[PDB]
């Protein structure tokens, strides 16, 4: 049957772990403190991705029903709509954005099996989560780096799964901020500030944008073109940096930590002129990222959704 959903807590208390302004040197103790305070959150994101994956893999509505049941349970519970407790930075907000990405993607993947009683309980929950996140970004004091783009993913997914065109435009807007931040050398001036993790965060900035561009395709919309294919520039710099960190290691004062490019390559393999460049990355194996929707290999090959 459907296993019992964990109780949904209406509060996030996450902890920051970078020590320096570059957001590069992890404090392993504060990182293990966050891993323990966000393990219930991650376990649910993994569980709703896993079951949404299972429905895609074999069509079985039971996995889609158990996914919808868990989401509606956490919607009833008002999960994550509480106080985002500030320990040493905005990690609790970040965590809500990433959890929104996971649950909104997982809803999406199983949305063609939802009763009208499921949508009515799930849709206002995701729309509250999304508008709560957008409100953080209404403040011009908040620098719109990769966090803005990751927030865009879940906002956009909610707008698409709830048929909310103001949330769709909001997502599209963050995507456009991404593509417009991409310089002619393929870099991103704010992620170039991450020192050791400049490459890492370039990759981190790409995955949501690519993923946003795929949700666009679900409405029959090609956003990969924008700004003289600026996403091709950013993708180029990431994949040619996962093998050759020399450019980042030079352009940043710091030496890079090796990168295995994220599962966005699963999708961009099918969209670039020479998808062959992504053969090594592809071979590193089936990519799973709940925050990015789950089984990216599955969704790249057979589609984020079974039916439109």
């Amino acid at each position: 049957a459907c296993p019992a959903p964990p109780p949904g807590q209406p509060d996030i208390r996450a902890i920051g772990y970078y020590t320096d302004k570059a957001g590069s040197v992890i404090d392993p103790a504060l990182q293990q403190q966050n891993k323990d305070a966000t393990a219930p959150l991650d376990r649910y994101a993994a569980d709703v991705a896993r079951m949404s994956d299972d429905y895609l893999r074999n069509g079985d509505p039971a996995a889609a029903q158990c996914t919808l049941s868990w989401l509606g349970a956490w919607a009833d519970d008002g999960a994550m709509l509480g106080q985002m407790i500030r320990v040493n930075n905005d990690q609790s907000f970040y965590m809500r954005q990433w959890m929104l990405d996971a649950v909104a993607m997982a809803y999406l993947k199983v949305h063609d099996q939802a009763n009208p009683q499921q949508r009515a309980r799930i849709d206002p929950w995701l729309q509250k989560l999304a508008r709560a996140n957008l409100a953080y970004w209404d403040n011009p004091k908040r620098r719109r780096n990769n966090h803005y783009y990751w927030g865009g993913l879940g906002v956009l997914a909610t707008g698409l799964a709830t048929d909310d065109d103001a949330l769709w435009q909001a997502g599209h807007a963050a995507f456009q901020k991404g593509i417009d931040d991409i310089q002619d050398d393929g870099s991103l001036p704010l992620e170039m500030a991450r020192g050791q993790r400049a490459l890492h965060y370039h990759d981190y900035a790409l995955a949501p944008l690519v993923m946003m561009a795929e949700l666009a395709r679900l409405r029959g919309q090609d956003w990969y073109a924008s700004r003289n294919h600026a996403i091709d520039r950013l993708a180029r710099r990431v994949i040619e940096g996962s093998r050759d960190p020399a450019w980042f290691n030079q352009h940043t004062g710091a030496a890079q930590l090796p990168l295995q490019a994220s599962g966005w390559v699963e999708f961009y393999r099918l969209r670039s002129p020479d998808g062959g460049v992504f053969d090594a990355a592809h071979a590193r194996g089936p990519f799973h990222s709940p925050r990015l929707g789950g089984d990216l290999t599955l969704m790249a090959t057979h589609g984020i959704v079974r039916t439109p």
